[PDB]
DNA sequence: TTCTTGGGTCTACCGTTTAAT
DNA sequence: AATTAAACGGTAGACCCAAGA
């Protein structure tokens, strides 16, 4: 049996692995839902992770590995760490 | 039968914007 | 002006599940 693509592939299969349509309706769980027992238990893993977008950040010299514990440290909201980056009376600047 | 694939369904946390003070 | 909350928009990684091998 061959794919559509060319491939050898066995009579059982619609496809080689490659040509496997998942996107969109074709996915295997899609418009499914979880359970509150899986949310649960991504919820437990992901606890206390921080993300890959973090932004090193330097408040005139006192450093911080993102704006959130900077945020953190002076007390005062994400929303104004970005302010005062960006402000000219300030000396607050991320590292790259 | 098991082991592998890989993208839809989620969570925790980020950082930037913007309405409203 | 300088502030905050909430609206938005993003990442990796855990989960699920059917079908390729
Ligand atoms: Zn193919």
């Amino acid at each position: 049996k061959f794919c559509k693509c060319g491939v050898r592939i066995q009579t059982s299969a619609y496809t080689c692995s490659k040509c496997r349509n998942r996107s969109g309706e074709n996915n295997s769980f899609f418009n499914h839902k979880h359970s509150d027992i899986t949310k649960s238990k991504i919820s437990e893993k992901m606890k206390g992770k921080k993300p890959s977008n973090i932004k090193k950040i330097s408040c005139d010299g006192v450093i911080f590995d993102c704006a959130a514990d900077a945020a953190r440290h002076f007390k005062i909201s994400s929303g104004l760490v970005t302010y005062r980056v960006k402000s000219d009376k300030w000396n607050w600047f991320y590292i790259n």
